RNA sequence: AAAAA
RNA sequence: UUUUUUUU
RNA sequence: AAAAAAAAA
RNA sequence: UUUUU
RNA sequence: AAAAA
RNA sequence: UUUUUUUU
RNA sequence: AAAAAAAAA
RNA sequence: UUUUU
RNA sequence: AAAAA
RNA sequence: UUUUUUUU
RNA sequence: AAAAAAAA
RNA sequence: AAAAAAAAA
RNA sequence: UUUUU
RNA sequence: UUUUU
């Protein structure tokens, strides 16, 4: 009921409302993950949960949806790709969601989305996807909800 | 999407991220006002594992309610009364607020307005509060960046 | 209400109360100035018991406006200029204002955005002001906190 | 004729205009009053002059509407209350206006308002109304036009 | 007006003039950063006779945009990152764009919102700059005053 | 696509712009020339390039118009006059736009428009107009645009 | 595109070197206390005008203006007798300034039969005032 | 969105 | 668009 | 059946 | 609606 | 845009 | 506008 | 078929 | 649309 | 506001 | 809604 | 002769 | 018959 | 919009 | 409408 204005003005608050120091958070994490050739990484819940991403406080998450960008280039002759495994502890998925790249210099890029019967936390013990490239490295940018 | 597998995402370039981004919050603490002393509640209160909020520096106050949280002297109705503070100048409004019931809080608060939402840091104070009361309980919206 | 008695108020609980509120005011003040000389204008002269605002420590201009107070040199007709200053880092304006007859005040103005429009205490200066006339006067569109 | 904008801008001012260095100020004055059991109390005028309100550089007021609630608790095994006597110079009213409380817990409030032809300016020696009640102090807000 | 010769003007008093008045700007200049250490970008880069603006002292920035001007290193795409610095409290967010081309640019920016556009002078900072790039490319829209 | 708000955005910026470190600056000048009785006097173009106008940087200019008003008081019994002779390097012009003051205590004022078809460049060495005034000192304001 | 055009002309057309002009005339002339100055049309033609060519001119209107200040303690006025070849008139249409600081105006305007040519010799109005050197700005039609 | 009047 | 020179 | 803010409904 | 820019 | 109810 | 004194 | 901003479409 | 004032 | 195509 | 398995 | 060719 | 500000109408 | 109709 | 974000 207050804008505009050029100096302070009184609110007329009433009863002490409903508190939570602790809020959850929507985040996007931007986080790189090294990468053997032929060979799948389990990338682990716990890289989410670091003070350089205002998340060490958190102790459990809920993944939305995997985005996964080759970060270095590809080996000689090669176009890059790189592949993507969901995990879930009820039960691992088979999937490979793979995503190549047209132009030698350009990045690799595929994801998935979790649907929402399988949005479920995820501690740091846990994995989110396997990954797979025949890039040294790939940046992922995982859409969650931590709480 | 109401589906219950996995589904492809047709990503393409990389996006601009940012891992670490503001936040809109409403802090809750007390501090302890001792009776006929104005205290200066200092802004490094908002910064605390306890709200999450130990990884900012600085923060950009938008309002601050208060609440008084112990109860009042004998025969005295609770009362509250916020002084807003700022680097520029601090001002002299004295924002009060009575309890119509000597079992109730008391509560007031103020706005600040959008030409003096600059960012404060831990070593600055936003404002000073004066109470009948031991504790007064403050719920102060901010910006944290 | 047309009426010709005192009626009853059916008030309440006890409302929101503040004794010492803000003030939106337009001070009216004079300066002297020497000829090819800057005079710096102090915030301190806004607060004074000619203009009920001793009680005020801080204020947030939003426009000053200026208009000679005396008579032109000989054969020359009247200007002001005006260079506001600010805290974060002072202006290089010069808003000058010119009298088209030799018995008429020159007169200018300048408006300070909403981004600018923090507080200043005593110690400040608002702006610097030149002119051939001895005197200024200065009307300040400023609101006390 | 001026907003928005990032930096200054300059204004087509023109002639002096009329000014006034000491303005008229409506305010509502917030202010206690002790009260004795049984015994009436006449709130003085020169309570509203005070550099507690901004208000020590006035001489005159123009009282509109008075409301005084009860400041502490009341006798045992009572309820609080409070009565307001209007006081003119041109002539004392005799009116009671009285507030009781219906929670021993809870403020009595009540309050009067003064009519437009009875709206004339007072100083410090005057008075603004008589105060009864069985609480030992009372809280009183006036809204008035200082001048 | 579709005509050929010089037509009068009826002009009538003397206008409020200014000499040297404000200027809203795009400022391209580049800046040399070293891998794993930031560099505060300073505000005196954009008073500068190169600019026009080594008339201005003070300087209210909106905007800064930012592009790797050198080749990435080895097996690696460009990256940038942004940290908005403020002398009322310096910010912790790191905006980062990379380019999804080793042979593309980097590019990312932000934007200051209105209650934090004061005025800087040439001993202040704008943000910090970070990147696999030796060189990084700035255009800051900024309002000279 | 940005406003409002309290803290600072990202901003999803593409390729590098088209950029111009010195850009064009449209302007009204501010300045003095004195003025004998009975004689006219070429206002040369290099008085509008200044650092007291930000406008040293440049080596060009476009005038548009000119304003002239007189500066000091006229000789005793006359009113105050001015004129004005517009001046092109492809031809000098014989116009003589005049404009007296009704008033002795009030300034005489006066102007003339430059064609679209003539505005072209002028740099210091070139004149903008003859100014005739039986006051001491002229006032003038051209509008022009410098590149 | 921004460049020449080519122009298709026919018949040679009508062609005149020396057309007419209308224009407003400003000059001054000296004028002393109590007399009547009759303004010569002669000066109307002067190289100072373009219009030393000419050797006739229409007269559609008179304004008059003080130049110089009034004397001490009064105010400027300034008064317009028309004068015609057929009959001189004897209106005295006067102007007074409320401002001693201020020009004195006043002016007439010549109907539609009465705008015959007049030449150097002739007169056009007597002037009188207690400035020293009323200026004048005429509207005329010069052929 | 010809010029003087 | 009141007139005159230029102007489809 | 024209643009706002500050104190008092 | 009062009143202060 | 009478007062008490 | 439920009523009573005042009130065109 | 009511007033916004911050992170995630 | 989610969610934090 | 099923999944692959 | 082009098709196939699931799906009232 | 009442549409097209080069530039915008 | 799309969102603004700065200097010049 | 230049050239050609 | 010119032009600078
Ligand atoms: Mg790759
Ligand atoms: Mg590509
Ligand atoms: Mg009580
Ligand atoms: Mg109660
Ligand atoms: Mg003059
Ligand atoms: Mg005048």
């Amino acid at each position: 009921t207050g804008d505009n204005s050029n100096v302070v003005t009184m609110i007329r608050a009433g009863s002490y409302p409903k508190v939570n120091p602790t809020p959850t958070w929507v985040r996007a994490i931007p986080f790189e993950v090294s990468v053997q050739s032929g060979i799948a990484f389990k990338v682990p819940v716990g890289s989410l949960f670091s003070a350089n991403f205002r998340t060490d406080s958190f102790t459990s998450v809920t993944v939305m949806s995997v985005r996964a960008w080759t970060q270095l280039t590809p080996p000689v002759n090669e176009y890059s790709f790189v592949r993507l495994k969901p995990l879930f502890k009820t039960g691992d998925s088979t999937e490979e969601f793979e995503g190549r790249a047209s132009n030698i210099n350009t990045r690799a890029s595929v994801g998935y989305r979790i649907p929402t019967n399988l949005r479920q936390n995820t501690v740091a013990a846990d994995n989110v996807c396997e990954v797979r490239s025949n890039c040294r490295q790939v940046a992922l940018v995982i859409s969650c909800c931590f709480n």
